[PDB]
């Protein structure tokens, strides 16, 4: 027998219809096509689309269709057409058959409005979805929802999360890992909770009507609305009733459980007739043994209970699970339910604990015993839990029915036990009895949302571009600073805190002080600080307590840059004579100023190779960069050093002498943190430090451009352990380790990148390395991470590669390097000399920004898919889709290269205002917040491209032209206007 | 807010139903009743049901009974009776009111056959089921298939196995833990595999007609046969279609793929009309990575992608998953379809890759994409697969589908690739050419199955034992001898094949020897070896490189036992001078005897306590006696002991020093083990090994006497870390760590059990731990594993501190332990001099061993839940039910406390017959198979006790009278009738 892969099938449908049909008919720019049979020889499609969809999927689904189809094509090739407001089915041989009303009204339906099959967006940046249409991919369709523990302890570890798809499925996790509804580890992505998961079933005198998780015959139409950390899905049935869902979390409140989700559902009669239903909402509660999930499933059945809720009057309210082992009882759940038939108030009248006795003989879908539940309490088995209760809704009335699904831990109260989450449960109930406090609830958390976005606001004439920023990607950027990387739709693992994510503290912070939080800006500082031990290493990782001392060697110079930021913005030097415990432990606290001086001595004087340059040690920011087996981390360096220190007669701060390779995106990421550090210092009128870290940046400065640049490129890994000089250097031209036989050299985007962002590169090294990258780096899908590289002939112990072409590490463009290179290129092009080369940097970073930007995701949405309001993590090359998980360091990068590209850059005078505008823009106009004053920014310019470096321009503020380009922070507490005109 | 658990709430519908009409009608024998509302104030039950069923549920799932009820029942209780042939609800205010007619035909609709709702076992021991009907529990209606590598290479190994429910539903696996079809890892117990596993849709003109894993309206009937490592389910539509589905696991030949399972589906056209129908066949493959399931599912999709099959012919035959990491690439999976219109052959025509595609807007049930399907090969994601073809049935005819699902890995090829794959695919279709050749492969699977058992018949009147104990128990014993408790119903992960499962090889091994493989027996002894340390620690699980050295420390002193049994039985000692490579690695290898002399002396004289007995290591064969906290695996133990040999000026075979507590159940096993290596050196003509050995044994022995007896029981553990003597033991009377206020002190059943066992207690001892038995472990579900305790007070992380009271080890009928003790009071009531001690400990035995045979699980099925052909874990002392994994030991001590009963037990000198029968039982026959002759035993003897001990015996051989009980292992290739009979004073 043979084989054929997906990949080695080269002929797709698409292609097979255009060879039949090109010349007999005009197939449009656009047209769907599917084999017909096993046998790739004959094809059915539907030509002149508006945009690329499966619309043949869907063809075939309807019935008519596919049996009209039937007496056509089981070998037979065939097209349609339309014309005339007809359809019209071509054969291969010629002809051409009016096809009969049915299927003609059938085709007219579908086809129409194939352009809003993805859905659309709002004025406001919100997501509306069709519950009928297929899905461009699992993480299109998805919603991320947030807490807000602001004010209070833990703010990072103790924020709620949740991920919610389009009808309402997904989960809900506490701190850490700790899952309040159930996360299901399956083989698909879409699958990311439990079936049963908010879901709900609506009876009519014992005969189910209504399924909120399918669209029956009975649902005329079913939308769903993704907005800013809310979710709204609206049912309208064929017996005239409308549904509506509303899903958010609670923001956190005095005595108020750690993690609450609410619930909202509105049911209206719509007809003239009063109707008695009956609501069953359904849900799996999370366990507490997630590895027994893998190792004992019987065991996480056999550790709990279930135990009823009653209230003051000994109603029932709700379900609980209870578990034996002391060390699962510190966080209890709950979930309750309250029904409103206007003003009045009534509870759920049955309940059931058991999977099994639900569903019956029937399915999830249709259970056999979901009217009648047993109200029976399990004495063992998973936390399911199904609670009903009947009602009345009168012609044109509404009834609520509000459900809380919630969690309370020992991370937040001392002697943790059941009676605290019945006490705090009993709190939330009274604080939400009265109807509209839920109402405004809700309006508050938008209020939050509409006021943390308004440090910076763009007035473009686009409208979508205008939402997706100045609404969704603040959001992004929030969520990424409160959770990192540590949830998602298929990030279901646990995860804690990286070092290198204070990265996404970069972009936000601007927005918590514009709020009035910079407490809390210093209090994630000064967290991050206490991961860095005496010697200048940091923890790798840390959630309640930090690990892996010093792993990796590149994650305490990102801290510098926080700090620079900060001390920039707000001009608090008093942060530095904080005084912080270091990561050694004991009880022993440092100055922040000395740890910053600790952290450049580390990678400055201590921990460096024979070309001074820093080491490697296990990997740098890039983790397939495991060039030395034999690496070690912070504390047997540690340890060696001062055996060393010992032995020789040294002296502390003296070279860690070794053979490990070195990094240069280390040394660039070095040299950009003495320069901050220097003009901190300078801020600090510490002038003897100030001169000190000049000399240093000057001296690092030296030994880079003396050993790093290889007359084609920066390197960007030293090596030092060949002595025999049959390898030197990886990451330039003449290195010999291209696995590419066109390709002279490993060329690595990130050398560029800091290079030009840590201000070493020349601007003839600058276009050097443009013309490189736009000959080897640049593909029509973006910036590759990396050319192809063959690293076993250094590093024999790595393995082979472990996904196709344009996968991850296999050529795909990783979003968050190209946003960190596009930041280098908007940089550059503000600066150089020459302008054909700033004006070539502009257009390839506007190239490569326009395909990261969420909502142009909804132009072609079943070829790039990704996520319209979301960031993704990476583009395969070899489709072009958008794919990975939503959380990542794109959304933090690209807030931060959009606001660059705007003009505004903050220095120790002000803000630096210097403008990048696109060729074909005329008009630019954007709101600015500032802690004790407000801008209005207006841009004006010719058609092509212009700059201040180059062009004529004439700037004024607030009605007087000046000249200097450094527009100082007023502090009048008043709007001023900002007007820069560019004349031809 | 108040909490009320499920335990507090002590009231149960059926009080309270018999305290509302008690004595206002005649509940009879049995109800079953249903609270109407969250209160628990009022009930609605039906009254004189032949015994506990949940009836109620069906009733409220009937529309009609519902809405009859619906009108009454939250306010008032009521109670359903029937009297003169027709249904009367009965009020609490004393009203009876007949039911309309409808709701009557429901009633008597629903209340028949009640007796069989949980199905029957037929006289070969297989069980029907009914596909509508409630399941009593999640592992009642499951089977297991297992594969047949005999005569090949690394068998224990490349065994394939299989779990099946009643709807077909499960997971297929192959060597290791190496996944074919997808398995399911989720919150329920119910769901093993992937819902798409094994499952089909028939469509008829583009109309889903029928799906396998669903019942509706069409379907009349619908019943699944469970027999012996295969499984038949039947389904009749309304449209007068019958559909027959049969699945089994392919036997090893020559050439075949390493894993394969066929199902063959015939379809019978019943009506006069020709019908065109067109089958989808739905599965999914299981992932290469196992793991990054639960880390980043992205990553197990991007990984793969699909690809089609073509035979010789260039016609499409099946999907296979292609990955791209080498690591995948090893084990290469496969599906492929053949349809059979009588004599002509014909290929599915279309298949679907995209699990979105396939179910589009509907649901798996009703797949909105079923029908016609894209022939879109996926580049990603999992792999799911769906083959469809069509074909026409005449009227009167059959259509057979059959369906194999395989994998083919490098383990059992060298230089493997796909190439070796398509070959092996190829060398499988060619040899199931011919319709008939399937059918016929079934029967040879059968034939083995029908002679594997014959090493030990059963002859008596009760059928259902008979065809539970030669049928269901001996391949329940094969397949935990060849799986161990890695792969069940719910055991899916993270267990391997454990060291001390080598226990199930004491009761396989005789059934091995007795159809020619007696060679097998030596490779899995070999096997087992193999994970041996120098020192004498052993890995605790192993597939093929071992893990967790030394972790437990009971390991290794079970391989004495099996060299003991294997060597007694075959008198063959040559397996004593066998190199076998340790488990330090490298490439050093050491005798087999040198192996079990290392085992002796890292438990005799190292890794010992205070008081000379062996240390507990975290857990002893109890996994949740967790004593010490600060405990070491049998690697940082080795080099602590090196370095305090270096440090100290010591010599290697010295005690280890520590504080660690000790445990008795160890000394017990290392003592049996030392006698048994005494005995086996004394058969190899090994004097001095035998000297020192008998001289070792007396002193462990003295020890034992000396240190664990404590003048009521025999300790469990004794502690050494509190030297203030806070607490110096656990398991006898004054330990201070009873929970109970009415219990004296903690007690364990192993303690007896192991003492018994290993012939360290004395009769005196015996009669006072049956009587302390008798007053606390007895209950009336059986014996339990350990009274209540408190340990909490010297160490979390236990028993008592996982499961609530009467589950697992925290105080449940643990079937494993009750099966050791069982056999503990057999080997006692055999020989202790005392008869009425004798009968009391028989009668508990047969008391103990009737609630553990699985075949009467039917006779009250909705209370005890557990299997009626495989033996579960333990029994929760609370309601009796019989929970747990499908895999335990219960099975392997069932079957030898069994063959125990009957007297066959060998020993040097052939068999010591003495057997034990019930005192109501007046006749026992069974046939006895041996390497070279054959036996059929007959008992006679009158009602009440009786033992060769007491009672006066006449023993025949071949028609002769003879004194001498030990039957001689004749060579005569000939059948031997012995006669036992018993004469009343
Ligand atoms: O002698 C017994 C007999 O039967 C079998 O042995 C069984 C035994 O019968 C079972 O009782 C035992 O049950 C264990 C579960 O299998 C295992 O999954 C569970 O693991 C727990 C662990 O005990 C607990 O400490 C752990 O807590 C961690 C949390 O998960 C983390 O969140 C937290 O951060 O860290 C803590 C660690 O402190 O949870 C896991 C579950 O996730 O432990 C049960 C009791 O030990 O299983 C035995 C088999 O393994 C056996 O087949 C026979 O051979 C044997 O003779
Ligand atoms: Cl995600
Ligand atoms: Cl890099
Ligand atoms: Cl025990
Ligand atoms: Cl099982
Ligand atoms: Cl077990």
């Amino acid at each position: 027998v043979t084989k054929v892969t997906a990949r080695n099938n080269k002929i797709t449908p698409v292609e097979l219809l255009n060879q039949k049909f090109g010349n007999k008919i005009n197939l449009g720019n656009f047209a769907d096509a599917v084999f017909t049979d096993a046998a790739f020889k004959n094809v059915a499609g539907i030509a002149n689309l508006p945009m690329k969809a499966p619309v043949m999927q869907v063809l075939m689904e309807n019935c008519i269709v596919s049996k009209y189809l039937k007496q056509f094509v089981p070998d037979r090739s065939v097209c349609f057409v339309e014309e005339g407001q007809k359809f019209y089915i071509v054969l291969e041989d010629g002809q051409k058959i009016e096809v009969p009303e049915d299927v003609n009204k059938a085709l007219k339906a579908t086809v129409s409005d194939v352009k809003h099959w993805a859905g659309y967006l709002t004025e406001d940046g919100e997501h509306v979805i069709d519950l009928l249409k297929p899905a461009p991919g699992p993480h299109f369709y998805v919603n991320l929802l947030i807490g807000n523990r602001l004010g209070f302890k833990r703010t990072l570890q103790t924020t709620p999360k949740s991920v919610v798809d389009r009808f309402g499925r997904g989960s809900f996790r506490s701190h850490a890992a700790t899952q309040v509804l159930a996360t299901r580890f399956d083989m698909r992505q879409e699958e990311n909770g439990f079936p049963a998961n908010r879901q709900f079933y609506l009876y009519e005198d014992g005969k189910q009507i209504f399924y909120s998780a399918l669209i029956d015959d009975n649902i005329v139409e079913a939308t769903c609305k993704h907005s800013c950390n809310r979710t709204v899905i609206k049912y309208k049935t064929a017996c005239n009733l409308e549904i509506t869902r509303t899903i958010f979390l609670v923001p956190h409140k005095k005595g108020f459980p750690l993690a609450t989700e609410l619930q909202r559902i509105e049911i209206k009669n719509a007809s003239d007739k009063a109707r008695n239903l009956s609501i069953t909402y359904t849900g799996m509660f999370g366990t507490g043994a997630v590895h027994a999930i893998f190792e004992d499933v019987t065991y996480t059945n056999v550790i709990m209970q279930s135990a009823a809720l009653y209230n003051d009057k000994g109603e029932f309210i709700g379900i609980t699970p209870d578990y034996y082992p002391e060390e699962f009882k510190q966080d209890t759940r709950f979930v309750t339910m309250i029904v409103r038939n206007g003003d009045e108030k009534s509870f759920p009248q049955s309940f059931c604990t058991d999977y099994n006795d639900f569903v019956g003989t029937g399915t999830l879908e249709h259970p056999a015993g979901g009217c009648n539940l047993n109200n029976k309490l399990n004495r063992k088995g998973p936390g399911f839990f199904a609670l009903g209760a009947p009602f009345t809704v009168e012609p044109g009335k509404t009834v609520i029915i509000d459900t809380f699904t919630g969690l309370s831990s020992s991370k937040d109260n001392e002697n943790y036990s059941d009676a605290v989450m019945l006490r705090e449960l009993d709190n939330l109930l009274r604080y939400f009895e009265k109807s509209e406090s839920v109402e405004e609830t809700l309006n508050e958390i938008i209020n939050f949302h509409e006021n943390y976005g308004k440090y910076f606001q763009f007035n473009t004439g686009n409208k979508l571009f205008d939402s997706g920023f100045n609404r969704n990607l603040a959001f992004q950027v929030l969520y990424q600073t409160f959770m990192s990387r540590s949830f998602g739709q298929t990030q279901k693992g646990y995860r804690e805190i990286g070092f290198r994510e204070i990265q996404d503290l970069f972009a936000s912070m601007y927005y918590f002080i514009n709020i009035g939080y910079q407490d809390f800006v210093k209090e994630l500082l000064f967290e991050w600080t206490a991961n860095v031990y005496k010697m200048g290493y940091a923890n790798h990782n840390f959630y309640w307590v930090g690990k892996q001392p010093g792993l990796y060697s590149d994650d305490s110079l990102w801290l510098l840059q926080a700090y620079y930021r900060y001390i920039i913005y707000t001009k608090d030097t008093s942060v530095l004579n904080e005084e912080v415990p270091v990561a050694d432990g004991n009880n022993e606290k440092r100055a922040v100023r000395e740890t910053l001086k600790a952290i450049i001595q580390y990678s400055a004087c201590i921990s460096v190779g024979d070309h001074g340059l820093p080491l490697l040690d296990l990997a740098d920011w890039n983790d397939c960069l495991k060039i030395d087996s034999n690496s070690i981390d912070g504390a047997t360096k540690e340890k060696l050093y001062y055996e060393q220190l010992k032995k020789t007669n040294g002296k502390y701060g003296d070279r860690f002498m070794s053979d490990y390779s070195e990094s240069v995106m280390n040394a660039f990421l070095l040299k950009l943190a003495i320069d901050h550090l220097a003009e901190i210092a300078t801020l600090d009128n510490d002038t003897q430090l100030a001169q000190q870290m000049s000399e240093l940046s000057k001296e690092v400065t030296d030994r880079i451009q003396k050993h790093a640049w290889k007359e084609n490129f920066f390197a960007r890994v030293l090596i030092n352990r060949y002595k025999d000089g049959s390898y030197t250097y990886l990451g330039a031209k003449g290195d010999k380790l291209s696995a590419d036989p066109n390709i002279d050299g490993v060329y690595f985007l990130n050398s560029f990148a800091w290079s030009v962002l840590s201000d070493v590169a020349t601007d003839e090294q600058i276009a050097i390395m443009v013309d490189v990258i736009k000959k080897h780096l640049l593909t029509p899908y973006g910036l590759r991470l990396v050319t192809p590289a063959d690293l076993n002939k250094i590093a024999n112990d790595t393995a082979t590669g472990h996904y196709f072409f344009g996968d991850r590490e296999n050529g795909a463009v990783f979003k968050h390097a190209s946003m960190m290179a596009v930041a280098a290129l908007i940089k550059a092009a503000k600066k150089v000399k020459d302008n054909e080369l700033a004006k070539e940097m502009a257009r390839i970073a506007y190239f490569m920004i326009d395909l990261v930007l969420p909502y142009k995701n909804l132009e072609n949405p079943f070829q790039v898919a990704g996520n319209p309001r979301i960031c993704t993590q990476y583009i395969n090359t070899d489709t072009g889709e958008n794919i990975g998980p939503l959380l990542s360091g794109t959304a933090t990068w690209l807030n931060l290269n959009l606001i660059s590209l705007a003009g505004i850059e903050y220095t120790r005078d002000g803000i630096s205002f210097n403008p990048i505008l696109r060729e074909e823009e005329t008009q630019l106009n954007f709101t600015l917040k500032a802690p004790k004053c407000s801008y209005k920014f207006s841009i004006t310019k010719p058609v092509g491209f212009a700059r201040m470096e180059s062009s004529e321009y004439e700037l004024f503020v607030d009605g007087q032209k000046i000249d200097n380009t450094v527009i100082p922070m007023y502090t009048d507490e008043k709007e001023h206007i900002v007007t820069l005109k560019f004349k031809h």
